[PDB]
Order: C-alpha cells, then sequence, then structure tokens
C-alpha cells in the first residue's frame, strides 16, 4: 500500500516509497542496515531492519532501550532518530521495526586506517568526549565504546551508534556483542564501574589512531588482562587491596612487569615530527594518554577534566558540551524485564506514537 518492498540486501525490506535505491552498507555492525534517499527530506538516509525484536527477552531489551533513548536524545555527537515505522498494522501480526537515521560516510575504524593529523585527531576526541558527557548527564554509562561503534561524516562530524550495555559481561547473549580490546580493568576485574570507565575506552581508541593497531590485543578473557599490565605496568599496592580475594590472588601471583613508559610506547617518530608544534602537540597528547589510561579509576581523569585539557580545550564550545541534559520518558522502570508478549506490545507502541 503506502509501503514498498525490495529483496535486495538479503531480505525483503519493506519501506515507504519516499526511501529508494536501498543498498547494503553492512560491514560488521550487529545490524544489517541499508542506505536510502528520501524524496520528502532531501538528505540521503540509512535504514535498519530489526529482525524479530521480541524473539527473546534479550533482543527486546536492547531494542526498547535504543528506541526510547534515540527518541529522547538530541546531540550532534550522538546519532538521532529521523523516523520509525513498521509495515504491519496489527499488533497481533507485528513482526519487524525499521529505523532511519542521518546517514554517515564511514565508521571510525575506517577513518583510523587513514593516517590523520592533530587537528582532525583532536576534533574526533573532543566530540567523543561530548557525547559521553552528554550520556553521563542522563546517568548513562556506555562501557562498550569501540571504533566500529563510532560513525563519521566527511566533515569529521562524529556520532555514536549504540547506547552501550545498560546495567550489569564478557559472555553475553546473541543480541549483544562482546568486544574486549577497549574494555577497562574494572570490568575485566569485577571491581565495579563508575562514569570514568568510558574514559579508558577512548584512551585505547586514541592510542589506536596513533599506533595504527589495537593497543591491547587479547586472544581471550585473561590474555586481554595480561596485555594491559605488560605495557602499562603492574598495578600499585593500594589498588590490589580492594579486589575480591578470588581475583586478588591471580593479580598478586602473575609475573610482575615494570611496564614501558609512554615516551617509548608513543614516541614522536610516528607522530608528525617536522614541526616543533607537531612535536609539542604530541607532548600534549602523550600526557593525556597518561592521564586516562590509568588502571585505578579513582585517580583517572574525569570526562569534564579531559574536555579542558590543552589537547582538547581548543574546540570547547558549550553548545556541544554544556548541552541541556536528556530526560528519558518511560525509564523509571528501564531497569526491568517483562513478558515477551508485553515486551512485544511496548515496542509496537513506542513506534506507533510519533
Ligand atoms: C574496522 C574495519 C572495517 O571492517 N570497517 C569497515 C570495512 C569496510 C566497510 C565498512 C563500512 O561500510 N563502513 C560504513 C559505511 C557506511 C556507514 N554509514 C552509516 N551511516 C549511518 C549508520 C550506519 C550503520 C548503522 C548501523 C549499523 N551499521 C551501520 N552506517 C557506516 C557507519 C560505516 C567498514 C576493519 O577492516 C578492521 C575491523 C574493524 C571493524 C575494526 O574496528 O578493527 C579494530
Amino acid at each position: 500500500n503506502n509501503f514498498y518492498s525490495v529483496e535486495i540486501g538479503d531480505s525483503t525490506f519493506t519501506v515507504l516509497k519516499r526511501y529508494q535505491n536501498l543498498k547494503p552498507i553492512g560491514s560488521g555492525a550487529q545490524g544489517i542496515v541499508c542506505a536510502a534517499y528520501d524524496a520528502i527530506l532531501e538528505r540521503n538516509v540509512a535504514i535498519k531492519k530489526l529482525s524479530r525484536p521480541f524473539q527473546n527477552q534479550t533482543h527486546a531489551k536492547r531494542a526498547y532501550r535504543e528506541l526510547v533513548l534515540m527518541k529522547c536524545v538530541n546531540h550532534k555527537n550522538i546519532i538521532g532518530l529521523l523516523n520509525v515505522f513498521t509495515p504491519q498494522k496489527s499488533l497481533e501480526e507485528f513482526q519487524d521495526v525499521y529505523i532511519v537515521m542521518e546517514l554517515m560516510d564511514a565508521n571510525l575504524c575506517q577513518v583510523i586506517q587513514m593516517e590523520l593529523d592533530h587537528e582532525r585527531m583532536s576534533y574526533l576526541l573532543y566530540q567523543m568526549l561530548c557525547g559521553i558527557k552528554h550520556l553521563h548527564s542522563a546517568g548513562i554509562i556506555h562501557r562498550d565504546l569501540k571504533p566500529s561503534n563510532i560513525v563519521v561524516k566527511s566533515d569529521c562530524t562524529l556520532k555514536i551508534l549504540d547506547f552501550g550495555l545498560a546495567r550489569t559481561t564478557s559472555f553475553m547473549m546473541t543480541p549483544y556483542v562482546v568486544t574486549r580490546y577497549y574494555r577497562a580493568p574494572e570490568v575485566i576485574l569485577g571491581m565495579g564501574y563508575k562514569e570514568n570507565v568510558d574514559i579508558w575506552s577512548v584512551g585505547c581508541i586514541m592510542g589506536e589512531m596513533i599506533k595504527g593497531g589495537v593497543l591491547f590485543p587479547g586472544t581471550d578473557h585473561i590474555d586481554q588482562w595480561n596485555k594491559v599490565i605488560e605495557q602499562l605496568g603492574t598495578p600499585c599496592p593500594e589498588f590490589m587491596k580492594k579486589l575480591q580475594p578470588t581475583v586478588r590472588t591471580y593479580v598478586e601471583n602473575r609475573p610482575k612487569y615494570a611496564g614501558y613508559s609512554f615516551e617509548k610506547l608513543f614516541p614522536d617518530v610516528l607522530f608528525p615530527a617536522d614541526s616543533e608544534h607537531n612535536k609539542l602537540k604530541a607532548s600534549q597528547a602523550r600526557d593525556l594518554l597518561s592521564k586516562m589510561l590509568v588502571i585505578d579509576a579513582s585517580k583517572r581523569i574525569s570526562v569534564d577534566e579531559a574536555l579542558q585539557h590543552p589537547y582538547i580545550n581548543v574546540w570547547y564550545d558549550p553548545s556541544e558540551a554544556e548541552a541541556p541534559p536528556p530526560k528519558i520518558p518511560d525509564k523509571q522502570l528501564d531497569e526491568r524485564e517483562h513478558t515477551i508478549e508485553e515486551w512485544k506490545e511496548l515496542i509496537y507502541k513506542e513506534v506507533m506514537d510519533l
């Protein structure tokens, strides 16, 4: 009727006719999304088909939180929801949900592959921090920030795709994805998390841009942990005291590593080196990496302090950072699970009232 369908993109995508030339743009995301052009809105847009949101309890919780949060967040550095629709009209036969958002040219991983410069690097970091701080203002901690989770346009405008892992992780159900390369020590040591955990992830991403590869490539759960202390160094006594005993021992037992200094971990050679300023801005970068890639989260830099750091403060504009806090509509119980049929009705009602 007012919907048209295409089998291109490996499934029968049904969409309004305003979106046309649907083409696959999937390259690793937990979702198969396709690119499109809207006639009503001049801009080309990207559309996602959510396969069986109510298929299990885990799928629904991810979809329900994404839809409610995307609808109630307005930030330049966080992806926004243009329109949500479902081809089916009946709740009883309701099976699929489509999401349209501002199309971006590539993910941060692809942009990392191209060697960049301090001005573009500082700008990507500045935006990532503003998105995280905007999330923290509403009480949201991501803990799953990765370069495949970050999307960029050709003008270097950065946006964040997903809203992380909600409340809780090294072994998660099929809806979610487990990426350890950028996880903090606390999440890998069960210590507990506060808002500065996301600061650790950006430090691994920032270092990855400079180094050109994953900072801590761990084949498994605990090889990840060995890589962190192998280069950053063995933790100090006050930190290992508070860990629960079954894991405190593994820490005290593993071979002690002095750890390399950031100066040799991130030497000037890879950085731009002809300019003194380029070397100086490198000096501003290495200290920032020293202040966020800290195992004791209590002594790790805060999101607010990172924004006013010399490497990041040049771009400080209150519109991006000091934006009005986001308020979530039916979040009071956003920490609770329910029946699949009840799960099914709520997602339909969140899409059917827009
Ligand atoms: C990074 C890297 C890798 O495989 N990435 C990669 C390789 C090839 C192609 C693409 C790609 O298509 N990127 C791409 C294209 C278009 C868009 N646009 C877009 N706009 C809005 C929304 C979405 C979207 C939403 C949900 C789900 N998907 C997309 N897309 C985007 C965002 C991206 C990417 C490697 O080869 C190494 C592996 C990897 C993944 C890495 O991180 O290694 C550390």
